[PDB]
């Protein structure tokens, strides 16, 4: 685990940021 390479980067996206998700990423 590290943070914010995708690992709780990741976990923060199940709460919020799998918003962005399909923004940036799923974009």
């Amino acid at each position: 685990g590290i943070g914010g390479v995708l690992l709780s980067a990741g976990k923060a996206a199940l709460k919020g940021l799998a918003k962005v998700l399909a923004e940036k990423y799923a974009n």
